[PDB]
């Protein structure tokens, strides 16, 4: 074929907050880096164009738009999900990061301890937390002119949860202090819109001559010889002959394609369990770009896998304003709201829909502390209740559990070559199910004490034991995978090593979920971004590198 | 604005509803959640080197089987969880156009139809000059990529097969195979969207509209009033009505008709709850007392098929379909875009098959295989050359048991409830009899060798070990079944759901059972049928 590619000192395959992150502290350095992201625009700077009819003037988007966040999940047409993975994984440019609630929290010592997984050299976070906090400073009252709104949830929860013992901070003031404490919902926005890496990691790389970002390309697998990756095999034959493109001689290919397209990339290039490779081979297509069996890398890729088992509980209160259940707010939003957000970026379309979070550790009797994790937002996706009921009164509490459980599952593909889950992770360790109960009754341990206030799902009837039994087990996914493609220190266990190189490799490594050992405390992009700040850097720090 | 019919839904039963009506000088309005699909339609989906043409994926036959290895496969319904073509044409836009004209016991009594419904003739004859069969759709008139015919057909004449053009005589079909037919026009794909659609689109009387889905029909009692949209600019707050005698034919196939129906508060009362249980959904259906009781999503039936994987040294496997979007045969490509002729004027299929079984029970059911170049998936012990594979996929189709049930789940995605293959024990017992016998001579062929199962894996244990969904054949029949009771169907033999003055049901739903073939046929000719009976129902627009 004749088309002669670029080399590249770094290949990263996938621009979400792993990849974003990645390629904006390699081209800082100078390096050569190519961002490669299988789908399209998403906000309006990256040239995303799907805007409300109301706001069209400004070309805001979906994404842009944090009150918007809940129409996600309610359109005709929902382009921006991954087609080929059979759970929520955003498809687009910044990855998840523009399709999330995105709740954000700076992670906590724990969440970096070596307890839990991460090697020594790991532990101290404090620098590269830092570095994103400047990048990212959290704000829980993201509305521009610094008021709060839609806040009649966090209202009656703090009360109910003030006579539990807790106590009110601004979350990320002290990212350590989580046990009986709750706080106005944090976010890593700027200016009233969605911001996280793509507004400002992404925008640093772009202005640089030695980056350079390609979406609409999609990578099938790694092209190695043995442990040395040549490049990486896309779908785009201008980029390179027949799609391939190379690394220049000591380059590297990092993977950053998420906990279902990482670990895709690599056993479609020979790396994971025999039964997902065999999988791959199966097709026969896929099977003629696996290396020859005898360079096959075993790797625990898609094993051990982590997500908080969620649970919904659904209320009533007469204060309550549940925003149509957010169903109108593309198509016919409250006008005044909309005003306000085209003038300023202020008012209830700038926040997401979450208002209230609170955090509570429980002993456990396998000795491990958990920690339970509840958000308070307007509205219910859900709800089963045998009595009437006010329909714009109702707000949920999702309880999850997150530090300490001790469930595994695992991830994979199908014949068909989708991502897909195919052991559930939720409440396989039985103590996590007795804790999870728990903390359940703990959270409504006192809603007499509050006037109007009344549970409706589950109702009266039902007992929260009989609830957690019933429910759908994929419904408790929190969209929070990890652990993946865990970092570690042998292979028997682990994918990456403490410079997320993976093993048997020379230059291929992992920036993405999949890296982070177990769940952290609250919802993870807080912990992922400190991680992929911690992870370039220990990359450029690895010698024999570009 | 209001009108006499809305139809929502341009898949196969709704065009051939809109085209017949408006025909007849009613008001009609035509839905569609999607967007284009062929070059005529507005589609701009154009392979590299087709560009020059603007045939897009789905104009080109050969790029059928492109339309599962797409990176971005925007052409499937996103709240589906199998199989379903979300865009104008529905389901003849992304399938691999096997085109059967239906056979007399199709339309029998024996299998569900109304009395009324048994003369399908005059709406057959009807469908077969619109689009009239082709099993040489290449514009030379020659056929091509035919070596998987050529070895199969051999395999079948030791059997005791007979070769017929298939068309030719749809009665017959015991023990006989020919080459693969199709409702393609000059060497494109054509069907309903570049037919009765065009006829449709050039009568003031007639609007199309993409782009929008419809939740439900707004009701009150049994009578509907029109449909709830998600376009603002169509009616009020998205709301379009009918006129005093107007009707709403829901053409939104198998599991979009029975949602919408959920969401009207039709159907069984666990799916209905379900939607009940989502706080916004909830707020649009009628009240409980309202609601009417009916199978919706009860009685689906689906082929169960098994493949089949061979070798065979004369055998052209294509490059296994994978390069036909981004680097095909220079020589092919080049063929087709001067006059749509050569190996992309036809999808993959290449040979059909069908044979008779009597059951245990006392059903005689149908076998089909269909043969094409390439294979899906491989599971092979052995080396294999696989430049070499093609695949046989056998099914069976009439006169078989075994029913599932497609409804809702929680977040109101389109699911299979319940599994509909092989759960009748003697539809298996007789798909492995129908498996042994296609195999049965395969030593007396030389050359030939069956790599899926391979020799360590008998029949029998494939079978058992194969993954249920996989045999979802995407022929989806019978979830508001056409009847004469509430007590057992959906709708009447004017095709008027029970309960209702005025709502209709025009996909491949209604169908009672599966028919011998691939069934847009059957389902065509169906709708042609249905649409007169409607037209002769009094008291309508
Ligand atoms: C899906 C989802 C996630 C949420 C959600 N909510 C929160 C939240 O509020 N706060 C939070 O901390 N985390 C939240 N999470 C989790 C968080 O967003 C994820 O943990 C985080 O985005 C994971 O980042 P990664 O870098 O591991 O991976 P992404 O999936 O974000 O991005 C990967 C990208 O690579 C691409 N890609 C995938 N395969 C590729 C291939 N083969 N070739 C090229 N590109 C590829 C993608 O298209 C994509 O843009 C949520 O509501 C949803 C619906
Ligand atoms: C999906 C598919 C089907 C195939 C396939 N192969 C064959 C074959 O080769 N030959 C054959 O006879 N049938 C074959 N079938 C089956 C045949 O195509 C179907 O039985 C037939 O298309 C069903 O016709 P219906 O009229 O019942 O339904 P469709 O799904 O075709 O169309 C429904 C339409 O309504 C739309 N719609 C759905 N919900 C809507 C809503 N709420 N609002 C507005 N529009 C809606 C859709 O977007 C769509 O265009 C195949 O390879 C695939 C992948
Ligand atoms: C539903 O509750 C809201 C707010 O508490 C109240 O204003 C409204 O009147 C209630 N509706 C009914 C039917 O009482
Ligand atoms: C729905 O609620 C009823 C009681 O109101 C309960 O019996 C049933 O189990 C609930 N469903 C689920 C899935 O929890
Ligand atoms: C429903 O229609 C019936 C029969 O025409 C009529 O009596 C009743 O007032 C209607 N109800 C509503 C709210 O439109
Ligand atoms: C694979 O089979 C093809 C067609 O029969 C043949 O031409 C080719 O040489 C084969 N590859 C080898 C050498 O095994
Ligand atoms: C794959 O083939 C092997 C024999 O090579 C067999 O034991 C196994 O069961 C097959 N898998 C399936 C799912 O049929
Ligand atoms: C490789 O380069 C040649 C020109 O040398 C082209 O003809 C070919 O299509 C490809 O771009
Ligand atoms: C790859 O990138 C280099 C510079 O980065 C170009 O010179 C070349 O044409 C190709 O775009
Ligand atoms: C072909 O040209 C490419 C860029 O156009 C170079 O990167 C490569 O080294 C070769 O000269
Ligand atoms: C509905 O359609 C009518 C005519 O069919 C228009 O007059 C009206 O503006 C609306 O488009
Ligand atoms: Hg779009
Ligand atoms: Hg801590
Ligand atoms: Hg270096
Ligand atoms: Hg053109
Ligand atoms: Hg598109
Ligand atoms: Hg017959
Ligand atoms: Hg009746
Ligand atoms: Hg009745
Ligand atoms: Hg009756």
């Amino acid at each position: 074929p004749t088309v002669s590619a670029t080399p590249y000192d770094y290949i990263i395959v996938g621009a979400g907050p792993g990849g974003i992150i990645a390629a904006d502290r390699l081209s800082e350095a100078g390096k050569k880096v190519l961002l490669l992201e299988r789908g399209g625009p998403s906000t309006k700077q990256t040239g995303g164009t799907y805007v409300a009819p109301w706001a069209t003037s400004s070309g805001l988007t979906k994404f842009d738009i944090p009150g918007l966040f809940e129409s996600l999940f309610t359109d005709s047409n929902p382009f921006w999900w991954c087609k080929d993975i059979t759970v929520f994984a955003g498809c687009l440019v910044g990855g998840g990061t523009s399709v999330n609630g995105a709740l954000y929290w700076y992670p906590n010592d724990g969440d970096f301890s070596s307890s839990v997984g991460w090697p020594s050299s790991w532990t101290n976070h404090a620098p590269y937390t830092s570095k994103l906090s400047s990048r990212l400073p959290s704000t829980d009252h993201p509305s521009t002119d610094g008021q709060r709104y839609l806040e009649q949830s966090f209202n009656v929860v703090s009360q109910l949860l003030k006579g539990q013992g807790y106590n009110q901070a601004t979350i990320n003031d002290n990212p350590n202090y989580k046990d009986h404490v709750f706080g106005y919902s944090a976010f890593d926005f700027l200016n009233g819109k969605r911001a996280g890496p793509v507004a400002t990691y992404l925008q640093t790389a772009l202005a640089r001559p030695n980056f350079t970002f390609k979406t609409n390309v999609m990578v099938s697998n790694v092209v190695r010889n043995g442990s040395q990756i040549l490049g990486v095999q896309t779908n785009d034959p201008t980029l390179g002959p027949n799609g391939f493109i190379p690394v220049t001689p000591k380059g590297r290919v990092i993977l950053s394609a998420g906990a279902f397209g990482t670990s895709r990339i690599l056993f479609q290039s020979g790396i994971g369990p025999t039964d997902m490779i065999q999988t791959v081979q199966s097709n026969p297509t896929a099977a003629a770009a696996l290396p020859p069996q005898n360079q096959w890398i075993n790797l625990p890729v898609g094993m051990n896998a982590q997500d908080n088992p969620s649970i919904n509980l659904v209320f009533t209160h007469p204060s309550i304003d549940a925003y149509e259940n957010w169903a109108d707010v593309w198509s016919n939003p409250r006008p005044a709201d909309a005003a306000q957000y085209l003038a300023n970026q202020s008012g209830v379309f700038a926040g997401a829909s979450p208002k209230l979070n609170f955090w509570r550790a429980y002993s456990g009797s396998d000795g491990f502390t958990r920690y339970a994790q509840g958000t308070v937002r307007p509205g219910a996706a859900s709800v089963n209740s045998s009595l009437p009921y006010n329909a714009s009164q109702i707000f949920t509490i999702t309880v999850y559990l997150s530090t300490g459980i001790q469930s595994r599952g695992r991830i994979g593909i199908d014949a068909a070559l989708r991502g897909t889950v195919l052991t559930p992770p939720w409440l396989v360790n039985p103590v996590d199910k007795t804790v999870l109960l728990q903390a359940l009754h703990d959270v409504v341990s006192n809603i007499g004490s509050i006037p109007g206030l009344t549970m409706i799902t589950p109702d009266v009837t039902q007992t929260l034991e009989e609830y957690v039994d019933a429910y759908d087990p994929a419904t408790m996914n929190s969209n929070h995978w990890v652990s993946s493609t865990t970092i570690g220190s042998s292979p028997q266990s682990a994918v990456v090593d403490s410079n997320v190189k993976v093993f048997g490799t020379n230059n291929l490594f992992i920036v993405d979920a999949g890296i982070i050992p177990h769940l952290p405390t609250g919802n993870p992009q807080g912990t992922l971004m400190s991680a992929a700040e911690q992870a370039a850097a220990k990359i450029l720090a690895l010698a024999g590198g570009p």
